[PDB]
This record gives C-alpha cells, sequence and structure tokens, in this order.
C-alpha cells in the first residue's frame, strides 16, 4: 500500500522534473530527474530516436550511465530501448559501445506479486521477454552472455519459462539454446541449476508451465520402436524421479502451492511413473500400514474399555450427582491376572505412541496433525496414569476420537474413497470456518433470549436453559434439530418463549439448508468433477512421504536401469502406446 | 506388472542384441537376437528396404525363418512389412516365395488387455487391421486363404469388428467379403461362427460395434414398398431372436459385461423387437407374475402375524427383561380351527419357497439372491417350527424384510418405476459401499469416547451408552438423527460430553450432507439422464428370463413366419418408418 503509494509518487515526480528542465522536456517529444534518469533515458523510453541521437553525439558517456533510483537501479538506456524494440536505437546504443552486461538491479525488475513484469536482469534477458528475435541475434553478436544469473540465480533460460505467454516462451527457448554452442563448461545451459536448486526442466514442473514441461520432455525422449500405430518410446526419468540424493520432481510438485504445477501430473512420463510406484510398492505397503495402524487402534480401545474403575468412596455430594464410580489409584490398577492383560495391551499403546512421535516431530499437512495429537494425549494419559491424577476421561476421549479418526486417512489407498477425504476436509476448512461465524451469533443471541426468558420460571419442567452453559448447548442443539423443542403441555410456559422460538425454528431451518446448498457447491464440482486429479495428488504426497520414512530393501527404484543395457546409470521408464 | 516388466527388459534386451552383431547394427540402418529375430526382420521392422534386399539374396532361406520368442512366436519378416505397409518389401518378400499362411501365435499378437493391438494370426488380418488395401488384393493373389481362423477361432471377418476404428473397419469388411466368392463352402465368410459360436453380425452386436451392427443389418433388410414418405422394411431377426434352440443376440448382450453392448437395443430392428414382445407377453405375464408373488408374500405376512405365541412358564429373570410371551411347542402350535387356517397359509408357504428353489437353484442378479436368502429363511423357519427350536422371530424377521423387498422387482414392468429400483442399487453398492468405511470409523471413535465418558456415571438417568455395544448402536443412531441427542437436564452431565457430542455433532451432519451430494451425482445423472435406456435394458433382461422359465404355449414366437408368405422358414419383423 504504501510502497504503491510512493512509486507513483515517484512517477508522478518524475514527469515533473521532465517539464523543468526545457532538454528533458525536448527528449520526451548532465541533469538527472527523479528516478536518476537522463534525456537519454527519456528518449528511449517515448522512443525519441532523433532526439536519443542528438543527446549521444554530445554525450556518448550518457550510454554507459546507469538509473540512480532505488527503483530502476542499474538500467542503462539500452533496457529500454531493448523492451521497447526500438531496433535502430538498439544498433545506435551499441555503436557507441553500450554494456549488454549490465545489471538491472531495480525493485521493479525484481520477481514480485508487486511488479507485473519479470524480466531478469540482463538485456538478453529482456530482449528475449518482449520476444525480439533480431535483438537477441544482435546483442550476442557483440558480447552479450547466454551464463548470466540473477540475483534469483535465474538464467535467461529460467526466465522465459516464467513468461505469461508460453508460446513465444518456446521459440525463444530455441534460439537461445542453440547458441549455447560450448561443451567446455560443466554444466549446459539446459542443465545450469538457479539458486533454488531447479533445472529449466523442473522449473517448468513447478511452475506448472505445461508446454514448456513438454517440449523439454521431448529431449528426455527416446523411441526404440515404431510398429504400425504402436511405438515404443523410454523416457529418461532422471529428474522426475530423483531420489535417495535431492528431492524430486515429484516432491517439488506437491510441497509447492501452486495448483498450476498439478497438472504436469498427468503429463505421460509423470502419470505412468506414479501409477507404477503406486501398484508396484506404494499399495500393498500402504494398506499393511494401515491394517498395523487399524490394530493398534483396536487395541488403544479395548485398553479404554477396561481402564480401572472402582465404586467410589466419597457420598453423593448434591442431588444433582450422577457419579457412581471414580478412577483406582496405581497399586489398585494393577493387581489381577485382566489388569496384567490390559497392561500389555496398554504398554504396547504407549510404544505405538512413541514411535509415532519419532517418526514424525524429528521431522519438523492435517493427518500429521492429528497423529502428533493422539500420540500426545496418549502419553497425557500414562502419565496421569502414574501420578494417579483424576481426570483421564479427558485425554482418552481426546485420543479415541482423534485416534479413529486418522483410519480415515487410510481411504487414499482406494481410488474411490480418497477424494472423499477431500471432501471433509474443504467443507470444514471452507464453507463451516466461514458460516460458523454467522451461526454461532444466531445461537449466541437465542441462547440469551432463551435464557432470561426461562429465569424466572423452575428449571425441573424445562431446565433446557437452567443455566447460561447450558442454554448455549441446547440452543446449538436446537439449531442442529437434534434434540427435539422444548415442550411441557402440563404447565403454562411464557409467552414469549413460543414467539422466540418459533423465530428460532425459522430461522434454524433457513441458515441449515444455506449450509447444505454451501457445502452443496463445495463438493459437487470443487471436488467430485476432479476427483482423478485430487486422488492422483494424494498418491504423490503419499509416495513421498513413504519414500523418506521406508528403508532402501523395501522401495526399489522405479524404471529399468541401464548399463546392463548400455544407456547409461540413469533408470528409463518405457512406455509403449497407440499413436492412432 | 511382473510380465510387462519382463517385455520391457526382453525389448532392451533386443536393442543389445542388435549392437553386438555388425551385420545386425547394418540392418538396422544366421544370428538370431534376443527375440529369435532375424536381419531381415530388423530391416523389415524399421522399414530398411535396401538391407532387406542384400541380406535376401545372401540368405533366400531367411524369408521362410519365424521369430523364435515366446513374444513373437511364428512371427516372419512378412508380418513385419505388412504392418509397417512397406509396399515394395511386401512385393519383394512375397518375389522369394514367402508363407501367406503363417500363424503369428506369439503373446503380444494374442487378444489380451496387455497388448494394445489385435491382428490376429495371418497376414491378411495384419493387412486389413492396418488398413492396407492393396496388400490384401496382393497377399489373395498368392493364396492367402480369408478363411483363415485363429486360436480364438476368429476370421478376417471377426478381427476388423475388433477394430478402434470403426470406419476403415466397414470398408475392409467390404473388400474382403466381395473377395469369397464360394458357395461350395457350407458356411459363408459372414456366416462362420468362432469358437464361442458368434457370427460377425453376433460380434458386433457383442462388441456394441453399432456402425457394423449397422452395416450388416442392411444384408438382413428387405423393403417391401415405398409410398412417398412411407416405407415398409422387413427383418430377417434371426439371429437378434434365436430361440429353442440357442441364445438370441438380446441374450448375449445382457450376459455380457460390456457397457457399449447396450447401445445395440436402440438399433431399429432390435428396439421394435424388444418393445413388441414386451407388450404382447411381456407385461401380461410379468404383471400376473407379480400379483401371485404379491398374494403369497401377504399369505406370508398373516402367517407370521398370528405365529403360535404362549404366556411365559419361566419367572423373569431380571429387572431388564421385557419378555412376556414365549413360542409354543409343536403340539401345543396345532390344536384349534385357527391353528388349522394358519397351518394352511403355512403350507402355502413353504411349498411357494420349495418352487422357488427348484425354479433358481437348479439354473446356478441381486433378486436372485434376495429371493434365494428368502426361500432359503422361509425353510429354516420350518425346520425349527417342527423341531421346536426357539428363535423362529430370527428366520421370520429376515424374510419379512427380504420377501417384502422383493415386491420392489416388479416395479420394472412400469416404465417410470424401473429406474428407480437402478437407482437403489447404485446408491447402496456405490455411494453406500464407499463411505460406510469412513462413516463407520467416525462412529467406532465417539461410540468409544462416548462410552468411557459415562462408563463412571449412573445409567438410569442416561443409558444411551451403558455397555460398548449399546454405546455403538445409540451413536449410530446419532450419526443418522434418528434419535434424540442425550440429556437429562436434572444431573450433571460430564463436561467432556458436552465437547465430544457438538464435535460429533458438527461431523455428523457435515458426513450425512456429504452422502447426500454423493448420492446426488449418482441418481441425476447415472440414472434419470439415463431412465429410458436402463429400463429397456431392465425388459430384455426380464424378458430372456422368461422365455427360459415358461413353456412355449404361452410364449409365441415374435414376428410374421415365412412359408406361408414365400420368404423362407424364417420369423420376419415388418417395420412401417417414415424417412422424412
Ligand atoms: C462460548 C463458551 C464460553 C462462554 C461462557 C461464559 C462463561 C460462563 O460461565 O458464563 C457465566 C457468566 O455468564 C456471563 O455473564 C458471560 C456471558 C456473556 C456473553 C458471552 C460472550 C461470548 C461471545 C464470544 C454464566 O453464569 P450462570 O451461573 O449460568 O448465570 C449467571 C449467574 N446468575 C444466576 C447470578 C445470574
Ligand atoms: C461392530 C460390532 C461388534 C463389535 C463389538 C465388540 C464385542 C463386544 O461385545 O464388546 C465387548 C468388549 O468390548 C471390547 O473391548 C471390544 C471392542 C473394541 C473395539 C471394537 C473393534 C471393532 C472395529 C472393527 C463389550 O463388553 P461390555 O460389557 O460392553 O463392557 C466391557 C466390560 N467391562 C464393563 C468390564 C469394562
Ligand atoms: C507397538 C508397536 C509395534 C505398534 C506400531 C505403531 C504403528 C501403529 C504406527 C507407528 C508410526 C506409524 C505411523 C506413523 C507415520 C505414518 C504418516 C501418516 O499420515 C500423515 O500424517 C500424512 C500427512 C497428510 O497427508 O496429511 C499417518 C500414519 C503413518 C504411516 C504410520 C501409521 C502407523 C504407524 C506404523
Ligand atoms: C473429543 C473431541 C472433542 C475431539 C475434537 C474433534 C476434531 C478436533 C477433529 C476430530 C475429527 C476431524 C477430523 C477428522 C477428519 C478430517 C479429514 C481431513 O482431510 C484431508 O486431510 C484431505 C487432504 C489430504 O491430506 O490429502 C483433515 C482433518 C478432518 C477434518 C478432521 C480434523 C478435525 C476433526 C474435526
Ligand atoms: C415463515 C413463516 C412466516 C410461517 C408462517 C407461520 C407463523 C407466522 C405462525 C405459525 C403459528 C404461530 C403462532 C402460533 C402460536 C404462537 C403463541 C403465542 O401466545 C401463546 O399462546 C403462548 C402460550 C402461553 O402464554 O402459555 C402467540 C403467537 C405464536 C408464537 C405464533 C405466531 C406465529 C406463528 C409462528
Ligand atoms: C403355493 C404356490 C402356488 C405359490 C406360488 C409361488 C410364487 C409366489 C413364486 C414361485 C417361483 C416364482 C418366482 C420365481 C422366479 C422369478 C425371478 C424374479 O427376479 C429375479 O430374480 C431376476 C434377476 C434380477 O433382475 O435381479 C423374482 C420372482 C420370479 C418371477 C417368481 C415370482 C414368484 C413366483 C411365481
Ligand atoms: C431383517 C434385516 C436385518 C434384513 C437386512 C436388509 C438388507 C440385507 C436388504 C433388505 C432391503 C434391500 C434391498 C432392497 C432392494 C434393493 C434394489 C436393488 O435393485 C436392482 O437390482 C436394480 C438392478 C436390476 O436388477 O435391474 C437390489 C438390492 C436392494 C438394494 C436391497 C438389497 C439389500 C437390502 C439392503
Ligand atoms: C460450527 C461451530 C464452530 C459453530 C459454533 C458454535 C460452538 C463453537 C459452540 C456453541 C455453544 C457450545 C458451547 C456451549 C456450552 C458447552 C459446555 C461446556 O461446559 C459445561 O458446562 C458442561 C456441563 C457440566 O459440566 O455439567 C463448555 C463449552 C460447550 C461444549 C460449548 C463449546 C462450544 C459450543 C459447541
Ligand atoms: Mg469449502
Ligand atoms: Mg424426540
Ligand atoms: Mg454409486
Amino acid at each position: 500500500e504504501s510502497w504503491a503509494q510512493s512509486r507513483d509518487e515517484q512517477n508522478l515526480l518524475q514527469q515533473k522534473r521532465i517539464w523543468e528542465s526545457p532538454l528533458l522536456l525536448a527528449a520526451k517529444d548532465h541533469q538527472r530527474g527523479a528516478m536518476g534518469e537522463t534525456a537519454l533515458h527519456i528518449a528511449a523510453l517515448y522512443d525519441n530516436l532523433e532526439a536519443a541521437m542528438v543527446l549521444m553525439e554530445a554525450a556518448p558517456e550518457l550510454v554507459f550511465e546507469p538509473m540512480t533510483s532505488e527503483l530502476y537501479e542499474g538500467q542503462t538506456a539500452l533496457h529500454i530501448a531493448v523492451v521497447n524494440q526500438n531496433m535502430n536505437l538498439v544498433r545506435a546504443l551499441l555503436a557507441r559501445r553500450a554494456s549488454v552486461s549490465a545489471r538491472a538491479t531495480g525493485t521493479a525488475f525484481r520477481r514480485s506479486p508487486c511488479n507485473l513484469i519479470y524480466f531478469g536482469e540482463h538485456p538478453l534477458s529482456f530482449a528475449a521477454c518482449v520476444n525480439s528475435e533480431e535483438i537477441v541475434r544482435l546483442l550476442i553478436e557483440h558480447g552479450a552472455d547466454i551464463r548470466a544469473q540473477d540475483s534469483l540465480g535465474n538464467t535467461v533460460l529460467h526466465i522465459l519459462i516464467l513468461q505469461p505467454n508460453k508460446t513465444f516462451a518456446c521459440q525463444m527457448y530455441n534460439l537461445l539454446l542453440s547458441y549455447d554452442r560450448h561443451g567446455d563448461h560443466l554444466q549446459p545451459l539446459d542443465l545450469v541449476p538457479n539458486h533454488q536448486g531447479l533445472t529449466p526442466f523442473k522449473l517448468a514442473g513447478v511452475e506448472g508451465n505445461t508446454v514448456m514441461f513438454q517440449h523439454l520432455m521431448q529431449k528426455r525422449k527416446h523411441t526404440q520402436w515404431t510398429y504400425g500405430p504402436l511405438t515404443s518410446t523410454l523416457y529418461d526419468l532422471t529428474e522426475i524421479d530423483s531420489s535417495g540424493d535431492e528431492q524430486s520432481l515429484l516432491e517439488l510438485i506437491i510441497t509447492t502451492k501452486k495448483r498450476e504445477a498439478r497438472q504436469i501430473l498427468d503429463q505421460t512420463p509423470v502419470k505412468e511413473l506414479v501409477s507404477l510406484k503406486w501398484k508396484r510398492y506404494g499399495r500393498p505397503y500402504f494398506c499393511m500400514l494401515g491394517a498395523i495402524y487399524l490394530l493398534y487402534i483396536i487395541c488403544f480401545t479395548m485398553c479404554c474399555i477396561y481402564r480401572p474403575l472402582k465404586p467410589r468412596t466419597n457420598n453423593r455430594t448434591s442431588p444433582r450427582d450422577n457419579t457412581l464410580l471414580q478412577q483406582k489409584l496405581l497399586q489398585e490398577a494393577y493387581m489381577t491376572p485382566k489388569d496384567d492383560i490390559r497392561l500389555v495391551g496398554e504398554l504396547v499403546t504407549v510404544i505405538g505412541a512413541i514411535i509415532i512421535l519419532l517418526v514424525e516431530v524429528p521431522d519438523i499437512g492435517p493427518f500429521h496433525v492429528l497423529i502428533i495429537t493422539y500420540a500426545f494425549m496418549v502419553l497425557v494419559t500414562m502419565v496421569m496414569r502414574l501420578i494417579s491424577a483424576s481426570g483421564e476421561v479427558v485425554p482418552m476421549s481426546f485420543a479415541l476420537v482423534l485416534g479413529w479418526c486418522n483410519v480415515m486417512y487410510f481411504a487414499r489407498g482406494f481410488q474411490m474413497l480418497g477424494p472423499f477425504t477431500i471432501m471433509i476436509q474443504k467443507m470444514i476448512f471452507g464453507d463451516l470456518m466461514r458460516f460458523c461465524w454467522l451461526m454461532a451469533v444466531v445461537i449466541l443471541g437465542f441462547a440469551s433470549a432463551f435464557y432470561i426468558i426461562f429465569q424466572t420460571e423452575d428449571p425441573e419442567e424445562l431446565g433446557h436453559f437452567y443455566d447460561y452453559p447450558m442454554a448455549l448447548f441446547s440452543t446449538f442443539e436446537l439449531f442442529l434439530t437434534i434434540i427435539d423443542g422444548p415442550a411441557n403441555y402440563n404447565v403454562d410456559l411464557p409467552f414469549m418463549y413460543s414467539i422466540t422460538y418459533a423465530a428460532f425454528a425459522i430461522i434454524a431451518t433457513l441458515l441449515m439448508l444455506n449450509l447444505l446448498i454451501a457445502m452443496m457447491g463445495d463438493t459437487h464440482w470443487r471436488v467430485a468433477h476432479e476427483r482423478d486429479e485430487l486422488w492422483r495428488a494424494q498418491i504423490v504426497a503419499t509416495t513421498v512421504m513413504l519414500e523418506r520414512k521406508l528403508p532402501r530393501c523395501l522401495w526399489p527404484r522405479s524404471g529399468i536401469c541401464g548399463r546392463e543395457y548400455g544407456l547409461g546409470d540413469r533408470w528409463f521408464l518405457r512406455v509403449e502406446d497407440r499413436q492412432d
């Protein structure tokens, strides 16, 4: 906001600085403006060729001079004439020995959501982005280095992938790569990583640049044979399944926050790779990891069904006291064979909860949080068991609910069941997290109204609202229509009740059907229309988690290795498809 | 998986075997490779004409030699040059006396979902499938037999129907059939069955090859007269209603597992045939078979309403014992006129259940299973009645529910009601069989939580959860909101209950609306959009069942017989339509 305010004022400052100097005004159609610009910059800016030539005759040092602002730092007139595509000025600027290697470190050039363009820092990178082949053919003739890297580390190959017109990005990727012609450099330009470690092939995957993914994939395709309609294609599979030493391209797509990246999961070498590694080793481990967790939660349940309880030593403290049984002490808890059989299962439970923490906590989405909370609630149950602290029903009840709802995590192994878990998340963190603020406020209004209406009345007849916390809970239950409307029929209720509850009943049906239409638009189109895409993104997330947390003996590398077939040491995936 | 692994390794083995031999490498641009191939095979594979000619000059025995692998067994170079459509090589191979009758018995050629192509075994069958008319015009000139049959028994007529480009399949069907020119053979080529017994006309129906159904139907159309816009067309109806000796084409479409086959039910001779036989004899028997079954289930109900019961001889065994009446013994069950009137209806019931087993069990979808289970539960009721075994309420209650829900089978006679039964099946074996795994797991988590919260409390106030099987059943009922939320208001419930039940109530509404949107997508588009198609497939299934299980006197053959009209002994169906 404040920065956007300053840019505009600096841009309005610049228009004043042009008007003050008649020479700078003449350039518009040694003094410097608000942006640090010169007359050569302004003539290049508005494509004033004749003003630029007359100024460069007087000052030929003006060509070398960069803008001095923070917004346009390092920018020379050559940058301006390049993006404005004035060919004859670019020729004239190079004739006056313009630097083709100048770096524009200005904030307006840096990759940021505030800036609409990201063109890099070098005139090659500016020229390729504005799609001028000739200037690229002209700048390299004057010593411009294609291997130039930015503050982000991007070369021009990386920058073209980050451009909104993906078709022009393809041709300029072709042109600059054809101009390398070096074998002496340890990395060719397609193989040069940026500072994040992403190659141009990896960058197209992370950004969801689909056509740049496809063009780069043709370099990694070898066609073995063609049998009429059939053809056999062998895929390099080096970067899309790099594992054991570095993050995979599949791993980068999952961790990135771009929904466009997940379309790359539907591209051909990626798709059969994921489906193969899922069917080969992905499913039978995950269903085995599912069955072990299910027997664990059943073992945790039985220890909670048979928890140590004794008749209460105390007398009843009120007529409203319903307690009959209390927790045993520690020595009382274990003195019999049934207590020893439970002690085995409770020890299995705690050892299971410790193993959960070991495979989860030293590592650091939602099912991460649910199982860590479940393992945490188990340890609190043991701690209270050891010190004989009362209230163990509170950690267990969290753990029974959290422990069983983790069993729903293993629905994603089945193809139909997995997007149903997607529905549950989007309904609760979308439509529920929105509408609960409208919904609780109606509950607070009517529960307060319902409380004071029965505040004079006797609670024995109608105790829905006997104190204010129960009046909140009852009105919540009346909202969802899970308990009946309060009625006695043997006594006179207040007349203000019948008006309020009829007003409540209309709003509660109206608001609850509104939550249904909101959850209608969610699960129908966002999830059930895209069930195959969402389930595939679940597999890649599940498998990458499996690969990190499993030994090498269990997980063989996917594809077929060369050097027994003379292809390299790389792991190749063969796909046979029908071209018809 | 493992077989797909082996094929790729064998394909990568083959690329090594080419590189080792310089002669085999020269063929790529007497030794044999991994696939058993030769240099002539590899030259034919990559369309290397000049390498093939030089090799066949040296070895002319190489033309005769087949590949020796399991994957490509029996394949010669003539097969390879045919599918690759190298005309000049095919001419050159025939000039060296190539076998046109060689059979490729390899696993890659066999019809299987692992193999993308099914081309048959003979070079005629390969040439027609890759759509080369000239090679077919050339191979027959060298002695190729069109009547060749595979291990599946398919001739080239059958194979063309099994091809994904149905338009090219039509022309090659025309070309090969025009080349038969034999009357001496007992079956012409359109009439030659495969090993399954299917002709090319029957095969197009079973596979749902609609345009091959239409082209073959024109041969079975005779146009009687044309009256301006009106025309009268007479259909052969021989194979689409073969009955009394063999399965019909209608019967093949029902029993097959292809959804594409049911579009053939909407083709013109099929459609009016089904609608005619349904209206003529299909409905009035089925509604008669419906009314007889309805009076049977009403008779079974009245025998269960009036089942023999006496006051209990024992005393009450607990304060929680609600039993007042018990079953009579066998001699007590029948000693009065009302007992004799029930004995008639019970004998009608058992004789009815035996007749169900006779018309169902010696024969061996869902309503098959439901009525056999109903007839089985009836016989258990009699067995327990005879030996005075207690617990007869268990077989009856299964039989009352199963017996009445069979009456829903007769909804398909009515056109609107039939797809509603489709909805019930798809919702229960789709959306229910999926979502019950997510839904029971939430129930198990909260019922366990609800149990231990009230494990200390006294059950007399709140006995929803007094033991663990009732806590499961109550939480199931709270999930569907068919019983009210537990509340006392005269006693203090645990505070962990109000948190857990509010957590339960949100999830239970959220998950239950999710089941509604899932059942929304089911019944709307899968069934109600396709209600006429689903109801028509119900008729064909019902009628074919009727034809098997009814005497000849009740079911006359459809159409109009010739030989009283001089058309043959075949049964013809006349359809008058408006061509406008
Ligand atoms: C007494 C001992 C031998 C019992 C064995 C304990 C297991 C029942 C637990 C221990 C650690 C495991 C778990 C821990 C880590 C994973 C991650 C997993 O899901 C996520 O959190 C993924 C993130 C997301 O998708 O939201 C939860 C279960 C899983 C496979 C495991 C399931 C069950 C395991 C084998
Ligand atoms: C004893 C009571 C008070 C415990 C409180 C209940 C809630 C805190 C928990 C338990 C049941 C729910 C969970 C149950 C299952 C879902 C699935 C959901 O789905 C996904 O992760 C799909 C995306 C993916 O990871 O692939 C994530 C958490 C969620 C809403 C829940 C998180 C929180 C909930 C509301
Ligand atoms: C969407 C809406 C507009 C539906 C239209 C129906 C309501 C406008 C009517 C239905 C019958 C109700 C009435 C029925 C009876 C009650 C009792 C009330 O006075 C009493 O008798 C209270 C009893 C007592 O004092 O003991 C006055 C009107 C009231 C709330 C109601 C006013 C309005 C209600 C909701
Ligand atoms: C004492 C006697 C004379 C009473 C007569 C007994 C009938 C009530 C039963 C005997 C066998 C019959 C049935 C047995 C065979 C059929 C199959 C039918 O449905 C299927 O199973 C088709 C498969 C499917 O679509 O799922 C169910 C009832 C029906 C017509 C019959 C309905 C009723 C019938 C006439
Ligand atoms: C006493 C209690 C414990 C009996 C248990 C009830 C269920 C086992 C049964 C009885 C009612 C249901 C049936 C009722 C009717 C339907 C129609 C459905 O319809 C079709 O077959 C349409 C397809 C076709 O055949 O054309 C098949 C079975 C189904 C879901 C049900 C099969 C199973 C259900 C759940
Ligand atoms: C979709 C959701 C987020 C809608 C928003 C409403 C809930 C957040 C509020 C509504 C009023 C409820 C509260 C109302 C009163 C209860 C009683 C409880 O303590 C008691 O008084 C128990 C009684 C006893 O100990 O005898 C503490 C909070 C609780 C569960 C509630 C906490 C949260 C609830 C569900
Ligand atoms: Mg949402
Ligand atoms: Mg009620
Ligand atoms: Mg379904």
